[PDB]
């Protein structure tokens, strides 16, 4: 991504502590972000106003990019909340500067497009998971999927991931008590071992 | 500015209603653009149950989600089925990547369509959270009642739809839809009368 060098030269670096909200859904859109270090959580509210975790983005990912685009070329609003998952260092750049550099080098838009396409694939699969799987299947699939994503650690017996019961519940759309019951069953069946802030998922190497 | 500009390098093909244009799991090698018509986007579970993700219309590209992997080429992420007769422009990824190298305008159009699809599909995720199949079918029936192909009825609204079609909207089997409809009749929401259904209230 050497073609991003000229974009990062015009970025202001900001640090966000874990759990701090970077983007609030519904806000105006004038700024694009690039994750230098750390990771962020993408959240929406369901129709009950209850929060659901859509996914995570990691170093090398842009976020806040969808606000560049609108159907009639009118004002656009932030489509989700973005919250630091761990301590994050982000590069912030105005839409106005991004537009000038992307007009100078379309490779920047190829990188942005590649990331948006990946997110659309993942979110489309999430529709299927919510429709096709019951909660036990959704919890198991979430655990397996997280083992293949950044910040999973190779473990002698599988992969180790940084996640809590509450987070899994917000990902799969069930109660915090229900995820406890499901995870207990999955532990007894040999898929997972739950720890304080981490979980070990067996058979994922 | 590039409509005839891009079509100048495109093959034009026609697809009749219900034809599959893209099969999920195939190699991505071709970008499509709808000159006229509309398509349905569908996914499946590992048992062949189908679910509709959404629709694309005249002016929409599709088959684009493998286009930006210049690196490792992707598989088609969904089925694309012609909803009506479609006139489509087609261009290989190879030729498009060369033509678009200094074309930020065309990449911005592709990005804008992907952004629209990401927002809509994210809202669809939110609308599915905490909704079991019976609630999904009920909401679909109420939604179908507000569409222009519905008919008013003394007791409410009358719709024409098959269990197969309901199952594709909610992502379940035809048999499961049948069981749900029997439950919604016992609830008092609907009366199934062969090929049509009456939805009470609304
Ligand atoms: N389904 C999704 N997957 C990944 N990231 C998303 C998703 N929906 C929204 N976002 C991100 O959240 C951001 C919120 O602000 P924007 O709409 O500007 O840009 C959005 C994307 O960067
Ligand atoms: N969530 C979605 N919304 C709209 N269109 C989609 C969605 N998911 C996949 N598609 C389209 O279906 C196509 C299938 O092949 P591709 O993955 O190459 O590109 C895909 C997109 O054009």
């Amino acid at each position: 991504l050497k073609h991003l060098d000229k974009l990062l030269a015009h970025c202001h670096r900001r640090r966000y502590t874990a759990k701090s909200t970077i983007i609030y859904a519904g806000d105006r859109c004038e700024t694009l972000f690039f994750i230098i270090k750390g990771s962020v959580t993408i959240l929406i509210e369901d129709d009950d106003g209850r929060e659901m975790i859509i996914g995570y983005l990691n170093s090398g990912d842009f976020f806040g990019e969808l606000g560049l685009f609108e159907k009639e070329g009118s004002e656009q609003e932030r489509s989700a909340w973005v919250r630091a998952k761990v301590e994050c260092e982000v590069a912030e750049i105005s839409y106005a500067k991004f537009r000038e550099l992307s007009q100078q080098d379309s490779e920047i838009l190829y990188t942005l497009g590649s990331q948006m396409a990946d997110r659309l694939r993942k979110t489309t699969r999430k529709v299927g998971d919510l429709a096709f799987l019951d909660v036990t299947g959704r919890v198991a699939r979430t655990l397996l999927d997280l083992c293949q994503q950044p910040d999973a650690m190779t473990h002698p017996d599988g992969m180790q991931i940084k996640i809590t019961r509450q987070e899994i519940g917000r990902i799969v759309g069930c109660s915090r008590e229900m995820v406890g019951r499901v995870l207990k069953s999955l532990e007894e069946q040999g898929l997972v071992h739950v720890k304080g802030k981490t979980m070990v998922v067996f058979g994922t190497r």
